[PDB]
């Protein structure tokens, strides 16, 4: 089997992407944030505290004839951005772009943190990291991909995120029309439950390539590119007027400035992030100060190849017995 679904930016800055997901019988369609940096499929629901729901579409398990309580199961998650959610668990039928999993754990939120409430466009998350990170207790649950894997034509999914435009998540096949050149595959460590890999270096604009190992995660659920402070400083030093603002919480730059591209290494191959992808607009409405899309990972504890990086490539998440990651230009 295979599946193919369009993913759509939530706003004009590509702050996140939402993909429609069918849950239950008859189908309830929710727009979920596909997150290769986590491993829970959780949704706003009829059980979510009413004051914490503000425009989201909810899953109502009582209206699904295939929903079954996962008795005794609870879940609770906190994300790198400080947001969180928790609740109980049902199993139900979940379909993405034509691909159907029966008995998928659907984690129903009883509580969500303010950032989730305040974002009306995201109805939940669909985790695509390794199932070892799943928070369901007492019995850890499998991700949608893990459940589908054995049935897929090939045990892979791909992320093809658009710049200020829709893109595509495919399951079970590689669309050879969706990228240019070849796909370069690189080793993955699953030791932290992430799609963790090592970039071979970077360049800033037309500058020479610096060969240096950068361990980080391929994370579709993180908006920006977070790299070591040395790398980030080298980038922003090439932008007139850029500075790190402690009050704002990262590098900002005048929108009159021209942003250089940023290249990262995948083996001997190179992915070029165009300068425009690194502009995240005014820090506040009407401000001449713009927020940068490359920021320091110092104090996160890990480097994150988030959407800024991933949307510059066609990315293969290869879930073979020894997982690997593939990157192609497009």
């Amino acid at each position: 089997s295979t599946g193919s679904a369009t993913t759509t930016p939530i706003d004009s800055l590509d702050d996140a992407y939402i993909t429609p997901v069918q849950i239950g019988t008859p189908a309830q369609t929710l727009n979920l944030d596909f997150d290769t940096g986590s491993s829970d499929l959780w949704v706003f629901s009829s059980e979510t505290t009413a004051s914490e729901v503000d425009g989201q579409t909810i899953y109502t398990p009582s209206k699904s004839t295939t929903a079954k309580l996962l008795s005794g199961a609870t879940w609770s998650i906190s994300y790198g951005d400080g947001s969180s959610s928790s609740g109980d668990v049902y199993t139900d039928t979940v379909s993405v772009g034509g691909l159907t999993v029966t008995g998928q754990a659907v984690e129903s939120a009883k509580k969500v943190s303010s950032s989730f409430t305040e974002d009306s466009t995201i109805d939940g998350l669909l985790g695509l990291a390794f199932s070892t990170l799943n928070t369901v207790s007492p019995t850890q649950q499998k991700t949608f991909f893990d459940n589908a894997k054995a049935s897929l034509d090939s045990p892979v999914f791909t992320a093809d995120l658009g710049y200020h435009a829709p893109g595509t998540y495919n399951f079970g096949f590689i669309d050879t029309t969706a990228y240019t050149g070849s796909i370069t595959y690189t080793a993955v460590s699953t030791k932290q439950g992430f799609w963790e890999w090592t970039s071979t270096g970077y360049a800033v604009g037309s500058g020479t390539f610096k060969s240096t190992s950068i361990d980080g995660i391929a994370d579709t659920g993180t908006t920006l590119l977070y790299l070591p402070a040395t790398v980030v400083s080298a980038y922003w030093a090439q932008v007139s007027g850029a500075k790190s603002s402690s009050s704002v919480g990262g590098y900002v730059f005048p929108c009159s400035a021209t942003l250089p591209s940023f290249t990262f290494g995948v083996g001997s191959a190179r992915i070029v992030i165009p300068g425009d992808y690194i502009d995240f607009g005014p820090i506040s409405t009407g401000s001449s100060s713009c927020f940068g899309g490359i920021q320091s990972s110092a104090g996160i504890g890990i480097n994150i190849f988030g959407d800024v990086a991933l949307k510059a490539a066609f990315v293969v998440f290869n879930g073979a017995t020894t997982p690997t990651l593939g990157f192609a230009s497009k």
